[PDB]
């Protein structure tokens, strides 16, 4: 199977978990990969990975490290057919206790940071292309001390409804992936929630990242696909 | 690709359109394909056009004495079904002040009545690790003029998902909605109508082991349509 | 006197909600018909409600009796200012014992029966006039055993969205309400409203009056700018 | 008469618009209302204008220190908060592309950060049985050309509100998110969308308000109730 042959993907975020499983599901796809992380790990999650796979050090909230990231990107591949963004940002903390610092971190990583990678990527997006957004469960629902994230993924999840008005007739897809918690005492109180009585894993996620990535996906835009073991759907 | 591999797969109503779309692209994975039409001609053209082992069964899907006679036959020849594609559809325009009884009651029979009952009559073929998908619309979460039966139908269909995800608890059965917009364009985000294959190649995608914590849900294929 | 000088008219309005809502547009200056299928449950209503309330007897699964529901309607009043139409109802069934009749009972008033409620009061319905329906938490979550019921719901809250589109012009406003859990054998009853309430992040149930104010504010000026909503009285159980 | 009677209202933003409009309908049904402003002498005027013994304090949402003083003003001189309407914020217009750091952060921190630290720092004074009113937008859930941080912003407002109400169990506190479409050339563009045929005025926003404020919604909590002639209901 090679669903995604000849085909250049980006993916922030791919170090680990759900990054991780798409960067090593996207190579054995046929994708020509780049990766980006922060941290030595990202050497690692390339050898992992193989298949030709690239890393580059990057900081995807950063604006100057994004221009970097973009102009290795155009030298080595000279366009960008996915674009899969995995934000990391994320605490627990009620209201009553909420800090700046957890408010900055969260946003800047998972909204702010969001908005430049796929702004920063836009002169190299071809037509064709699609941009894939990780969103969560809990930007739709109502979670305990989780008001900060759960927010920044509200926030996420609307970016593909207003940037595909932005991009009219460029060719570029933008779908939010909303996994509900994956495997990577608790874990058995949050597979109780779900109708299909486990949680997920990352791989399961990774492949409908897959769908959305591949040509398969062609008329689905703006969209947010759920893979929460119904979670979120009753 | 073969991701279908060895798959038993019955659709309801696959004589044209996204049904037949998906019947072609369920063969092409390697599925062994059960369809139904209402229309003998029809049916054998679409069968002969599918081609690859493809087996076509005269029945309206929202008979249910017919749905028994389907399924006698795939327990017969299969033994099993592990994908379900439920695509019953059509309606009509009526605006309320002029709607009539005949077009509730012809819309409602065949869009839900006729799919819990062809999914109910389905359950016991239903294997572990099945999917079934529910065609649905972008009228089921909208708002357009002339269409509120239609539109009411496919709302009602669409909390059918998340309804028999709970009811089915353990069986390992999947069940999702997959709502199509505009197929063969101003309002349409991506500036024009989708193609049955489309329509297909996302029907596959829930049918297959890709989706498989894909459950309860509605995937819209509508090019941005009810997105905005 | 948030309903001074109106007509309202109340589908189902002998018990629960339906009932709490004739209670609460009476004293609200509103001039009130109600429905129901039982002519002593019916007369027992009208009496509580009190404040010159008119009950007819009617069920929606019936489209003669909604005609002279109208006929009734129309010469004792003349007009609709507010049409709550609550009537409907449902029962537990897991799928694979669905039955024809559970579907088609369901269907026939929650939705058939109110398409034609609605439809059929046209005529009289004024500008400025305001339609609510009766939706559900069903409508929008999963529930075990409820999936008749459930899509009944779904369809119910679509009519609210579509509707508004063919009455452009008409000055006639459709909404939603969507009560969560409501207290409206009886050991069992007891520990399954307390089961209920430990889903709702308010902690309780809900009181058929609270309901009964929100379709205060769908009927009366205060949402002359809501149209085709879905306005949820849950206590937060399916906003989470 | 009287449906806010005895009840201690403070309303951010509240010197033009629809939080003005609101400032009225809750002085005419028996609040003591606090207004908050960012310019003292546009302040004053709308104090003037409200009339009902309503009482007005400078305030930037985009300055914590300053909803400190806010509070402070409000525990001396009422000593609780039965209703706490969030008004306060703004927005402008930029496609993906054009999209600067100062949109997003001049947006966000009016109208995400500076609702959470409003609310937050509220917390204290809101008295058992209080409304807190948290005004969204229809652009929270629809996709609008050139609107994609106002948008977002908007998206994670409406989660606070299913978010905050777990929190807080047991406190007595609703929360709730009010979500106006077009209101009062570019308004007809705007009206001939909406299915009632015209823009809303603020006053029919302010009725609203009041209802999520008032008794009438005391089992209404944590939802989004949409005042938009239609708009984003089709």
């Amino acid at each position: 199977t090679q669903r995604l042959n000849a085909k250049i993907a980006v993916i922030t975020g791919a170090t680990s978990g759900i990054g991780l499983a798409a960067a090593k599901r996207f190579v054995a796809e046929g994708a020509r990969v780049f990766i980006t992380g922060r941290r030595d790990v990202l050497d690692a999650a390339i050898a992992e990975i193989g298949g030709g796979a690239v890393g580059i050090q990057a900081d995807s909230a950063n604006l100057a490290e994004l221009d970097r990231l973009y102009e290795k990107v155009k030298a080595e591949a000279g366009r960008i057919d996915v674009l899969f963004v995995n934000a990391g940002g994320g605490s627990m903390l009620p209201l009553g206790e909420v800090t700046e610092e957890q408010y900055d971190d969260t946003f800047d990583r998972n909204v702010k940071g969001v908005l430049f990678t796929v702004q920063k990527a836009l002169p190299l997006l071809a037509r064709g292309s699609s941009v894939v957004l990780t969103g969560s469960t809990a930007g739709s629902t109502g979670t305990p001390a989780f008001s900060v994230y759960a927010a920044s993924k509200a926030a996420l999840r609307s970016f593909a409804r207003n940037w595909i008005l932005d991009l009219k007739d460029r060719g570029i897809r933008i779908n939010t992936l909303s996994p509900g918690p994956t495997e990577t005492g608790l874990l058995n109180a949050l597979a109780a929630q779900v109708p299909m009585g486990r949680v997920g894993r990352a791989e399961e996620v990774a492949a409908a990242a897959l769908f959305l990535a591949s040509d398969d996906s062609s008329f689905v835009t703006g969209a947010e696909l759920f893979v929460d073991g119904g979670s979120a759907q009753v």
